[PDB]
Parts: structure tokens; sequence; C-alpha cells
């Protein structure tokens, strides 16, 4: 599997830092530090990955969540990243993400941002 | 907070069943059973929620992930749901989701489905 | 085809009004009036639809765009709706949408909202 | 405005070709040729852009639609791209997109792909 390939420190195009441990069972646990937004220091993350991916050259599906509350700040929001790990000399995690803020019902139509992050080991 | 409001069994518009425990610290843990797709029985989920939401009538941001591997099937894919819990007499979890499949690099452009699920307690 | 089924006035869950003419060639032209956001009166829309859909009970794919500039306001943003028309006694257009604002490069990560609108004829 | 900056031929990361004319009034018209998918030759596109963007360094919001029917093929689907044009020496159009296929109601949950394309003039 890709437990060893996924475990470690990853960096996205914004300079954010994603530190993760992949468990043998499919668990992802770690911390996230965003270079942008209403965020400071590390936030807990948890997620899941496919611990027995296909053997045909396909990537490894995974996802995780951060709720943007820690001991320093609370942005009343959560981001989920959904994507796939691609191994090899220039390994990457290619993701799309959804960032939902708590809103009133009147403002729920503008609650959710969407974007895409690519994580590398360098 | 909404630990007690979120903890329990939820059902979406497709007939899927979302069983979750909210921890005092922001953790979400539980199981998901999809009424649709290449899925059978329960799958592990994990996520996060805002354990100290705003007090102005806003919803409570949260997200979770399921990797679609269990002891029965492996769809080589993962879904993340990002959304907000809205309390009250007809409590709901309103979500948008991203479902990424592991793909070859040539097919990565068609790796990710997007949709929206509303969960109720009934 | 669904030229006659799509042409006319549609209303979404927010109270917005979508007035459209479907051309024999796949064109969509009309106006949109949003019940929410930094918007007033009607805005031009244009789009495309599948003018020869499948005959197996599938919906009819379509999409359109509004740039949120008219003679009254300019929100420096554009929404695209992507979805499908479903005919019958309770015809609907089920959509997902992406609303991008012009931003500086530093803020591009938070440029795009995502949501979902359902349009009915009533 | 950016009528002259947007008008012309653009290429994305997949090798697709986007040929567009921007009108003084906010119109986008042209053709799209996809390097991937169930697509051959050129397809009509139409969209809208902000013809009076902010002057603070922000990008120019725009969107367009392609229904994937032409004289050669019909994929019973439509893509909308929502994004912003960024001018300068290395001008770009940064987009996110939604690709909806016509589906039966039972399959509507898996009707829509999401992705991101960056277009350059080179
Ligand atoms: O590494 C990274 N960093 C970024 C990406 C995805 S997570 C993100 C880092 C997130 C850090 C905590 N939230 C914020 O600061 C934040 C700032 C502004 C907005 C929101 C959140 C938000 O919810 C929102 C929702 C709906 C309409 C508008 C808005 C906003 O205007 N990748
Ligand atoms: O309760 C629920 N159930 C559903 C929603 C969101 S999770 C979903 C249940 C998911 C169950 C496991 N996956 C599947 O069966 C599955 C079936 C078909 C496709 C995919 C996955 C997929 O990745 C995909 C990605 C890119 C292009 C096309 C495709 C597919 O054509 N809410
Ligand atoms: O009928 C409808 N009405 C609505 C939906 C989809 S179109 C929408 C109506 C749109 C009317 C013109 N824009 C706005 O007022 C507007 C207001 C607030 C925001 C934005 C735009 C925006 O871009 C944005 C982008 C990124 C981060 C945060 C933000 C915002 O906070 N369906
Ligand atoms: O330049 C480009 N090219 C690409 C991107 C965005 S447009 C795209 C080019 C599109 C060309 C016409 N459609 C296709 O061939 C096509 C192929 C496979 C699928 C679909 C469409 C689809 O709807 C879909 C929807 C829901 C679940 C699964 C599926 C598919 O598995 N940028």
């Amino acid at each position: 599997r890709d437990q060893a390939g996924i475990t470690g420190t990853w960096y996205n195009q914004l300079g954010s830092t994603f530190i993760v441990t992949a468990g043998a069972d499919g668990a992802l646990t770690g911390t996230y530090e965003s270079a942008v937004g209403n965020a400071e220091s590390r936030y807990v993350l948890t997620g899941r990955y496919d611990s027995a991916p296909a053997t045909d050259g396909s990537g490894t599906a995974l996802g995780w969540t951060v709720a943007w509350k820690n001991n320093y700040r609370n942005a009343h929001s959560a981001t989920t990243w959904s994507g796939q790990y691609v191994g090899g000399a220039e390994a990457r995690i290619n993701t799309q993400w959804l960032l939902t803020s708590g809103t009133t019902e009147a403002n729920a139509w503008k609650s959710t941002l969407v974007g895409h992050d690519t994580f590398t080991k360098v």
C-alpha cells in the first residue's frame, strides 16, 4: 500500500503545511497549518485513504477534514480535501476542496468556497 | 455546543445512513452506509466539527470523509462532505461533497464528482 | 427535443427568476434576476443545451453564465450553472453552480463559491 | 477593459483549445476543442465576462458553457467554466468547471464532474 508514501510532511502551492500519519487500516491523522486565511498555527485533521489501491497505475484516493478551531482562533468553518495520492519520484497529492462556513439560513447560499490544492514533498 | 445535536443517526435524500459520534474536542467518528453506488454495508468515517460555533444563529461547520473500502468492497474512491449543522425542530446537516476516484494521470481530469446531500434525523 | 420544454420562466429555491429562450441549435439566451446577493434587476445570460438528448429517460444537459454587471450594479463576479433539465408534470432544472469573483492573486484561493439551485416552473 | 486581452486563442493544461471573441457588452462567443473525453473537433461556446472590472489589481470574472454536441458527436453533457482572467506578461484564465451529463433520476447523484483548468496564450 501507500502508508509509507503518504505519511509525512506535505506542502501546497500556497505554502501551507500538511503533516499526516497514514494508518494500516485507512486512517489519516495529523495537523494542518494554513499559509492563508483566518488561521494561525496548527489545526487537527483526520481523514481516510484507500489502503489497497488498484495496481494498474491509478492513484490512491483519500480525503481529510480540518475544522478551523484551535486554541488560538475559530473561523467557524471547515475544509474538506478530496483527492488522490500519486507516487513516484515527484510524488503528489492532487486535491479539490470545499470550505464551508457556518452561516445564517439567509446566507447559506454563500457558505461554501471551492478550490484546488496540489501537495508535494518539497 | 452541538455535540448532542450532531451525535446520532442521520439520513440523506438518497436513503443513505450516517451514524456519528461528536466528541467534545471537535472529533467526528462513525459509519456510513450508502444507498447508491459501488458500496455495501458500513464504511468507517472520520471528520471534524466546530465545537464552539457562533451564537448569532449561524450553523455549525463540519466535514467528514469516507474511503470506500471495507471488508466487502473497494471502490478505490473517497468522498468528503463539507457542510453545516442547523439545529432546531427540523434539524439538518446541509452538505456539498466531492467524490474522487483513483485514476491514471491521463484520466485525472474526470476523477472527481461533485454533489449535495441534505441529512435529517427522520 | 426540449426547446419548448426549456423555453420560458423558471424560479429557484431562493426566489430568483430565470427567463430563457432555447434555440433550435442549442443556444440559451435570456435574463436572470437574483433574489440574493449584490444584484438588482435583470442581467444578461447566455448558455448552451443538448438539443438532441438521449431517449432513454435521461435528462437534458445544459449550462449558462451570468456576469453580474448591468446598468445598475457590478459585483465583479460571474456565475455559471451546470445541470440538467428533467421534463414531465413537475419539470425541473437541477443545477450546481460556480460563482467566481475577480480577486487579487493573493486572494485567488477564496475567489469561488459553489452551490446548487433547483428551478421549477412554479 | 479586457476585451482585447481576452479575445483570441487560449490553451489549457490538457492541450485543449479555446478560441474566443469578447464583445464590448460582456459577450463571449467562440469555439472549444477538447484534447480529452468524448469529443471531436470544435463545439460552440458562449459566455459572459465583466466588461468593467475593478482597477485595484483584481482579475476579471468570466464564465462560458459548451454543450458537447456538434455535427460529429453528442456526449449528452455540458461543461461550464467559471473563473477570472489575469492580464500581464503571462496572462492566464484560471477556471474551475462543472461537467454535467444527462442521467436518469436514479443516477443523478453521479451526474456532475468538477475540475480546474488554467488557460494560457502559449
Ligand atoms: O492551505 C490552504 N488554505 C486555504 C485552502 C483551503 S483551506 C484554506 C484556509 C482556510 C482557513 C480558515 N478560513 C478562512 O480563513 C476563511 C477566510 C475567508 C472566508 C472563509 C474562510 C470561508 O469559509 C468563506 C465561506 C463562504 C464565503 C466566503 C468565505 C470567506 O471569505 N488551502
Ligand atoms: O449517500 C451518498 N451516496 C453517494 C453520495 C456521495 S458518496 C456516494 C456513494 C459512493 C459509493 C462508492 N462510489 C461509487 O459507488 C462510485 C460509482 C461511480 C463513480 C464513482 C464512484 C466515482 O468516484 C467517479 C469519479 C469520477 C468519475 C466517475 C465516477 C463514477 O461514475 N451520497
Ligand atoms: O439565484 C441565485 N443567486 C445566487 C445563486 C448563485 S448566483 C448568486 C447571486 C450572485 C449575485 C452577485 N454576487 C453577489 O452578490 C456576491 C455576494 C457575495 C460574494 C460573492 C458574490 C462572490 O462572488 C464571492 C466569491 C468568493 C468569496 C466570497 C464571495 C462572496 O461573499 N443563485
Ligand atoms: O479541456 C477540457 N476537457 C475536459 C475538461 C472539462 S470539459 C472536458 C471535456 C468533456 C468532453 C465531453 N465529455 C466527455 O468526454 C465525458 C467523458 C466522461 C464522462 C463525462 C463526460 C461526464 O460528463 C460524466 C459525468 C458524471 C460522471 C461521469 C462522467 C464521465 O465519466 N477540460
